[PDB]
């Protein structure tokens, strides 16, 4: 059997916010788009999606979506490759935003932020920006200001293409076009445009000589680096809209696409060796099968759904591995992924990816379920 997206298009994500943020909505919305990522035009532990962009600009993407509310919040920030940080417009950073956010920071995990709920009143975008940098120690980078705020919340500009974007409000936002940025925007777009060209100048001698030059970054120079500072944790890129009035949402996945990292741009999972040394095992479906147990979910028609991140090698129903921890081994059964509103049957997984097990005998969360031939203990 062959693998059919390509490791470097995964993306493993996790949504981090404090209750009034809006996660549920902003989740629903991601299931939503991603859902239908095919029409889009110019509670399970984890979820399967797809995305290819708002204008299908991009290969398709298999974005995971994983459920991320001491040691189970640490796990999650595992189990995931990137974050994707959600704040109130009005509230903006919360004593609980502190304490997730330092769990991240353990586990050196790239993120992209969404300043959520715009169209409410008291929405500041730039002062949500301002106490990520004074309350958290982020260098946070908008990629976009909004087009008004409260009642007059209409859109957002995207700052690299400088252009509005007008999202369809009949079709749900799965349509826009693109406008000129608006007249009183004008000064403010330039400004905090001349502010991301700054970070991504940062990134490399080459590009800082040709910002120092007097000579325009290309949108790909501006992208690409941008990304390789997300991915060092540098930086968080700051997006913004409203989820529940369907403007914010689709442009931030496109975020996570561009700037969140893939399976391959994390550094290779670590783990125990039997005789006690350190050992490790690298993003790629050739190196030997390593995972970790991350969640038990009960179902009354099949029993135990066992979820599991696979960091390496390659799994297949009716292979029998083993449970490091416990030194028993296990063979897998049926193995499904959950979609947004259905359950997909599956043979195999692959390094990079999530999927659950049925019938599993007897493994608990945080067991290694490896390789027999290369035994590791991951966790
Ligand atoms: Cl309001």
């Amino acid at each position: 059997m062959a693998r059919t997206t390509p490791i470097e298009r995964y993306r493993n994500i996790g949504i981090s916010a404090h209750i009034d943020a809006g996660k549920t909505t902003t989740t629903e919305r991601i299931l939503f788009y991603t859902g239908v990522s095919h029409k889009i035009g110019e509670t399970s532990a984890a979820t399967t999606a797809f995305w290819s962009g708002m204008s299908q600009q991009f290969p398709q993407h298999r974005i995971n979506v994983i459920d991320t509310p001491t040691v189970e919040v640490e796990r999650s920030m595992r189990v995931l490759d990137g974050a994707v940080m959600v704040y109130c417009a009005v509230g903006g950073v919360q004593p609980q935003s502190e304490t997730v956010w330092r769990q991240a920071n353990k586990y050196e995990v790239p993120r992209i932020a969404f300043v959520n709920k715009m169209d409410r009143t008291g929405a500041n975008f730039l002062r949500v920006v301002e106490q990520l940098k004074t309350r958290l120690g982020a260098n946070a980078i908008p990629l976009q200001l909004p087009v008004g705020a409260e009642e007059n919340f209409t859109g957002v500009v995207d700052l690299i293409k400088m252009k509005a974007i007008n999202w369809n409000e009949a079709d749900q936002g799965m349509t826009f076009t693109y406008e000129e940025v608006p007249a009183n925007m004008q000064a403010d777009c330039e400004e905090w445009r001349q502010n991301l060209v700054e970070a991504a100048a940062e990134a490399s001698e080459e590009l800082m000589e040709k910002y120092l030059g007097g000579e325009d970054l290309t949108e790909e120079e501006i992208k690409s680096a941008l990304r390789q500072r997300v991915l060092a944790n540098e930086i968080i890129l700051v997006t913004c809209g409203s989820a529940f009035k369907n403007k914010g949402v689709q442009a931030m996945l496109d975020a996570v696409v561009e700037y969140l990292p893939a399976p391959t741009d994390i550094p290779a999972i670590k783990g125990i060796n039997p005789d006690e040394t350190e050992g490790e095992r690298h993003a790629s479906d050739e190196e030997p099968f390593s995972s970790l147990a991350f969640k038990i979910a009960t179902d009354p028609f099949v029993g135990n759904l066992t979820f599991f991140r696979v960091y390496s090698g390659v799994i297949n129903s009716g292979d029998t591995v083993l449970n490091s921890v416990r030194q028993k081994r296990e063979r897998f059964g049926r193995i499904v992924q959950m979609h947004a509103n259905k359950r997909e049957e599956i043979k195999e997984v692959r390094a990079g990816d999530i999927a659950a097990a049925i019938g599993l005998k007897d493994v608990t969360t945080g067991d290694t379920l490896c390789a027999i031939d290369a035994p590791i203990i991951l966790e």
